[PDB]
């Protein structure tokens, strides 16, 4: 694993929207930190986790990775700590509801931490 660029996710967004054909609308609505509980927008975030090396569709999320991830500045147990409270079973048997899910867990208490996460160093 190495943690992922600025520079790497913007590639991945257009490729997922590329690749996953995402309408326009989606696209507007990411962009502004909008993502609507349907499964368009599930499965965009499961294949961004995925070429982030962050979610495995089999494993779900991979916890060391996402603790290199978000844990620049912060101290990584804690961090660790905070990841492994999102963490859990694919409950529904679905990869896009899952990684969407682990998201949404980890936006509650550590929404900056991400969007820290995803700014250039
Ligand atoms: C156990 C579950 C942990 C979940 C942790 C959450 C986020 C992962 C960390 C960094 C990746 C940034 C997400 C980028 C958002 C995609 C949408 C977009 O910007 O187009
Ligand atoms: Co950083």
């Amino acid at each position: 694993f190495t943690v992922s660029t600025t520079e790497d996710l913007q590639r991945y967004r257009t490729e997922c929207v590329s690749s996953l054909n995402i309408p326009a609308d989606y696209v507007e609505k990411f962009k502004k930190w909008e993502f609507p509980e349907d499964d368009t927008t599930m499965c965009y975030i499961k294949c961004v986790f995925n070429k982030m090396q962050l979610f495995d569709d089999t494993e779900g999320p991979l916890v060391d990775n996402l603790v290199h991830q978000l844990a620049h500045g912060r101290d990584a147990e804690e961090v660790r700590t905070e990841v492994l409270k999102c963490v859990d079973k694919n409950t529904d048997n679905n990869a896009c509801h899952w990684a969407f899910r682990g998201f949404k867990c980890f936006q509650k208490n550590n929404l900056s931490l991400i969007k820290a996460s995803i700014k250039k160093d």
